Formats: C-alpha cells, structure tokens, sequence
C-alpha cells in the first residue's frame, strides 16, 4: 500500500507501548522502503524496512527489516552514541503461483508464534527449545 | 521453554483459523528445535522451526524458520505431491549485553507489524510500498 | 509353532479391520519363516517374517519383519507398482538363561506399548516424544 | 505425545501384570525419550527408549525406533546389592517414506502389536521355537 | 526434574540474600541444562548448569557447575564489563549400582560441609587446613 | 582453620542422620587435608579431602577443592573381612582470582551449598534425572 504512519500499539513486554513510525520514501536503488521512529536524532531512530522483489530467482521475497539501537548517554561526551544495535529480520518466500490465503497464512502464523508462550520465551530470554 | 503443543488461534486472512503444533523434538547436529502440523503425511507438514546460537559472531541468533507447503492432489496419481513451499523466515539478532526489554521490543514489533495495513498489503497481495 | 493361517484381528487405527496371512514356506539359507498376504499379487503382499537364531554371538534373537508395501495404480500402466515400502522391524534378544516370564514378560510388553497412548501418537503421527 | 507414566496392563505369559513407567526425560544428544520402572535401583530399571528421526542427509525415511529391555536381578551370590545378570533386550525399529499415509502407519503398529499376541509368536518367543 | 524458577533463598556470608534463578533450556549438544539470574544483561548472570551423563565410563556424573562474574562498571565505557569470573564446580560420581541412599547421602553431606565452620574458613578467606 | 571433628548433622534422604569426621592431618606431598569417618576399618571410611592451592606459576586463581567419597561395604560374599564394591565419589572444586573478595566467595559457597538442597538437584542426584 501507501506508506503512512504505521501506528504500532500495544508493544513492550508489559504490552503498554507505542511506537509510531513516519514514512522515509522508498529507495529507489533497490525498491527498499522504509520507516522510522519520530525520533529526532535520526542515528537513533527505530528503523524498519519493508520490500518486495519480483521475480528476475522466480520467488517474490517480502523483505521485513527492523532494527532498534539504543542510546547510551552516559559518561564523557554530549551527543549520545550507538551502543548495541538489536536488529531483527524477516525474509518471506512465494512461489509465482502462491494464492492469496497461502500467503496470508505465513504472516499471520509468524504473527502469532512471536506472541506464542514459545518465543517469548526463547527472544525474550535467549533460552532455546 | 520446553516445547509443547503451540495451539496458534485466529489465523489466516479473515482471522478465523486454527493450527496445533505437536513437538518434534530438537535436531542436535544445530540445536534447531522444531514444531509440525498434525496432518500426518510428513512431507506435507506445516513446519516451524526455532532456534537460539549462542556466541561462539558474539551475537544471540533466535531464528525462527516456518514453512507451508502446499497438496496438489488432482490428477494422475493417488499420493499427493508438494507442489509449492511457501518459505518465512525470521533471523532476529542480540548483542551480548542486549537486556530484556530491547529484545522483547524487537520481537512484539516484528509481531505487530505483520499484523499492521502495512504488511498484509506487502504479503497478502505483494504490493510493494 | 508350525505355520499357520495367522488371522490377526482388530488392526487397523479404528480397530475394524482384518488381515489374513498365509504360510510361506521357511527359506533355508537363514532359518527366515515368512508369511504373507492372500492378496494374489505377490509383490504386493503384506509380508511378516518371524525367525529365531540359536546361539553361534551367545545369544537367541527372535526377529519379526513385517513390511507393508502400498499399490499406486493411477500412473499410466495397468499392473500396479510398488512406491512406498513401510517397513517395521523388531528384533528381541535373550541370555542363554533367559527364563521363560523374562521372554514372555518382553513380548507382552513391547505388545502393550505398541498400544498405549505414547506410541500411536509417536507412530500413527511420527510426534516425537 | 507427552512422556508420562505409562501404566502398562496385563502383561507377563499369564496376562495378570502391570508395569508403570515413569518418564525420564529425552536425551538431547540424540532425540531418544526414556522410560523406566519404578523399581528403585536404576541399574536394574526396565528400560524403555522410543524415538523418531526426522530426515536428515542420509535417509528419507522416518524412523520410529523403540527399545525396550529388561535385566534380572540375581541377588543369591555371596554379596548384598544385586547385579545384572541377564540383559534381556528387546528393539523395534520401525520405517515409514516421507508420503507414509496416517493409515499406513497405524497399519503397521497394530499389526506387529497383534502379531506379538498371535500363537506364531508367544510359541517363536516364549519357547524359541522357529517357525515349523 | 523439570527446570522451574529456583529461588534459592538465605544465601550470603549474613545468610539474607535471595537469587532466583530464570530456566535456560537444555543445550542438546551435551544435555548440560542451566540457570540464570534474572538480570538482564547476558554476560553478567550469574549461571548454573546442572548435567547427568549417563554411562557411555560405566558411571554416573551429576555435574552442577556454577559461575558468578562480578561487574566494574566504573571505567571509562558505558556499558560494565566482566572483570572476575568466580567460577564453582561440582562433579559427583555414582556407579551403575549406586542406591538412592548412597547418593543422597553425598549430596547432603556436600551441602553440609559447605555450611561447617570448615569450609567457610576454607572457602571466604582461603585459609587452608 | 583448624581441623577438628566436622559433626556433620542432618544429612541423608530423609534428613535424619549423623556423620561424624575425625580429622586425618595434613598430607604434606601436595597440602590436601582429610578427614574420615569414625568407622574403623580404614578402607570403608566416608573420606573427605579439602584443600587450597595457592597461585602458583601455572595458574594465579586459588583452587579449593573438597573432595568427598563414600564406599559402600558388602559382606555378604563368601569372605570375612568386607570388601569395597561401590565407590561414590563426589568432587567440588571451587575457583577464585586473586582480587576476589571475602563476598564473592562466600555467595559461591553458599549458593552451591543451597543448590544441593533446592528441588531441582534432589531430584537430579537422588534419582539421576536430567533437567527436563
């Protein structure tokens, strides 16, 4: 669709969060589009990279891309840096012929096993199955 | 935690589905862990595979890999046949000193976004943004 | 015992089913009796092969193969072909001093969890325990 | 399914047994549940081990594999803690293709758990007798 | 048993502390389970492994090891860093005949030394005997 | 300190018993301490050996290491005199920088000290189970 202000709610681990992200235009060099966070420093914005490649491989690659650094201020200088950078990635797969169900139902199972009681459990603590 | 019967609800384009997930014990050559439909012929079963690569790269890898394929029954044969392999996958990354909150951040946002008008317009019908 | 017309009642998931075996003769070279189907296409036949290998290793091993072959005849040709060979295989073992409750008590055993809701779940669904 | 303890019913040449099992946890190293007798001295533990091998690099083929084994304890000896002295085992490695159907699978486990109850068997294995 | 929150309590050389320890999985490669405490900086848990190794040796090995890495945060940097790695192990041993007295008699006379006025003059000042 | 008789008390599954341990001096070859049960037939005693090995050029961490071991006698044989069948070890080495403080050490010790009576190592020593 139209890239607009993806308004992200109930994020967080307590589930009491929002996270707005502004449309960042697509890059036209490799059809990349992008969003960020309001934040205005734009070395710490939330990032998040949507795209899709048409088939030149015979796959479309729904390409989802996150990635949230963190700000550590504190001691010595002024304008805070990048410490630790948490990326996140998601790279779907369809063959030409994929309906539309059989592709709506690999989002919204990935959509529902990182709130599964098996992933919160093995992102939100590192502890494998 | 330890792997059990992921009851995945509301699923699919229109929200209403159901997919049980009996365990399937965890490869040891990787350390993949993996979950299976019950539809008991297993080479049309719905896979989902997670994972966690403690630093040997000095970075957590929870990687969640999901696959669907596809049962084209019809004609000339009575077994049927894997006709298309709808990939998904999900690679998130953790620095060493990645706290809780900045994973579980990462992980509900890649959960909200699939479920965003955003995505479900760039992997239900391909468009990209 | 001498080889009989075995007529192994109540198979089958739903427990209604019937399975006739006719005697086969003891091929010689190994001591391997055999049974096998009425089905009168004998590469089609629901084969079981019983026999005991008296101590040469110092041990007695009672070895039942069963094997199950299934008919794909939808293919373009008139007499059906084999393409899948469900296999199964058990192998005993006993001590010279064996007595004869420790046999019975093997048997019996392997003839309880071959029924018990741990293996038609880890069989008839290949979930792994 | 779920390991638990698995209260295994008239067993034994006369058919008036039980055998409880209680699980003991899935060896991570290779996939292999466990099972165990209550009888509290783990040496001389009827065992019982299933497992499934999902398909890998060097077969396509499911493999449902269960051992069972059952040592006897011979105390009478000159010492006080009883040894092992029979080990008398017990394997069932099962096979099934990729496409093995739900059928062809429940077809093969009732068939050799009835094969295991038929006069063939309880006369090849409770007296050794081979097939004649 | 099954890994639960272990909340050790009254620990300390003044005997009132509390460590609860967050369930870890088990790493498939060499069955060694493990603990962590809850704080949520990866490299500064504080780790337990416990581990049974079966006979491959014909003898058991419960083998809890233990680690607490203390934090110097002040240094320079931001995020604090690792400076000493106390380590603790514990390797017992138990041949195949051990019985359950013999070896709950080893574990509770361990876990009676390092309370005796022994150890902890051998142990939190590294006074020998 | 000083080596006297460790009245060790409350020990065993049930939490009921004694172990009383008569100090055995200090063997000098390599500074390892003993102690041992006061039960007189000195290759059936409950032994435990504590030790601490100062920085040398090999390593710069202190090392206590206290090993226990309990035999197990079994008479009944053929013979007189009781003879050793099982021996269950158990080993505890500990280890310490030299910038280790009076703390850190004294929350290693009692925490493997509480571990060895919380729920989850009762039931992965006293009936082998793994963690799972």
């Amino acid at each position: 669709a139209k890239l607009e202000t993806v308004t992200l709610g109930n994020i967080g681990k307590d589930g009491k969060q929002t996270l707005v992200l502004n449309p960042r235009g697509v890059n036209p060099t490799n059809g990349v589009a992008s969003l960020s966070q309001a934040g205005a420093v734009p070395a710490l914005e939330k990032r998040v990279t949507v795209s899709v490649s048409q088939p030149s491989r015979k796959n479309y690659k729904v390409q989802v891309k996150i990635q949230n650094p963190t700000a550590c201020t504190a001691n010595g200088s002024c304008d805070p840096s990048v410490t630790r950078q948490a990326y996140a990635d998601v790279t779907f797969s369809f063959t030409q012929y994929s309906t539309d169900e059989e592709r709506a139902f690999v989002r919204t199972e990935l959509a529902a096993l990182l709130a599964s009681p098996l992933l919160i459990d093995a992102i939100d603590q590192l502890n494998p199955a």
